[PDB]
């Protein structure tokens, strides 16, 4: 595999969004991964509707602003036969009744692929597929105040993840500790968080914060 990958450079990645005060991170991770696999297929990058997932993918196991899973969103899109665009079904950060309209669908998928629980396999997936949906333990003050550099939190758990985000690549930079590898992660807390809304999460450090534990992508 390459030592460095950044799918934003290949046009796979929409700008950073902001979920507000709704527990819908899973919808943003999912749209992020489907935006990538749709681009891969069609060569067109279209922002997808998290509200569509929030309002409508309850039958697949999701619970709106109370939480969800990217794989359940991927299943909804297959079951539903479509997903509306962000422009047509904009984000309101509250759960409402489903207003999906197939005429405004701009995306589809035929299931999803779960990546084996290993950073080595996650790396191979990111290198060959595109942006990957992943779950992390973001429940630490250090994560809130992140500004730059490689994020490493010694109290981070590799099993109890609470936040869906999107790995758009990986790389390295020299550090004091010589723990130099990172996953490049798109968040959904707006541009003012982190590095323009991105975080470099420690890579090949014993599955730091569980980044490889629940990784998947939609099959388009
Ligand atoms: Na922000």
């Amino acid at each position: 595999a390459p030592r460095s990958v950044d799918w934003r450079e290949k046009g796979y990645v929409t700008p950073v969004k902001n979920q507000g005060q709704c527990g819908s991170c899973w919808a943003f991770s999912a749209t992020g991964a489907l935006e990538g696999q749709m681009f891969r297929k069609t060569g067109r990058l279209i922002s997808l509707s998290e509200q569509n997932l929030v309002d409508c993918s309850g039958p697949q196991g999701n619970e709106g602003c109370n939480g969800g899973l990217m794989d359940y969103a991927f299943q909804y899109v297959q079951d539903n036969g479509g997903l509306d665009s962000e422009e047509s079904y904009p984000y309101e950060a509250t759960e409402e009744s489903c207003k999906y309209n197939p005429k405004y669908s701009v995306a589809n998928d035929a299931g999803f692929v779960d990546i084996p629980k290993q950073e080595k396999a996650l790396m191979k997936a990111v290198a060959t597929v595109g942006p990957i949906s992943v779950a992390i333990d973001a429940g630490h003050e250090s994560f809130l105040f992140y500004k730059e550099g490689i994020y490493f939190e010694p109290d981070c758990s590799s099993e109890d993840m609470d936040h869906g985000v999107l790995v758009v690549g990986y790389g390295f930079e020299s550090t004091e500790s010589d723990n130099n590898k990172y996953w490049l992660v798109k968040n959904s807390w707006g541009e003012e968080w982190g590095m323009g809304g991105y975080v470099k999460m420690a890579k090949d450090r014993r599955n730091h914060c569980g980044i490889a534990s629940a990784a998947s992508y939609p099959t388009v």
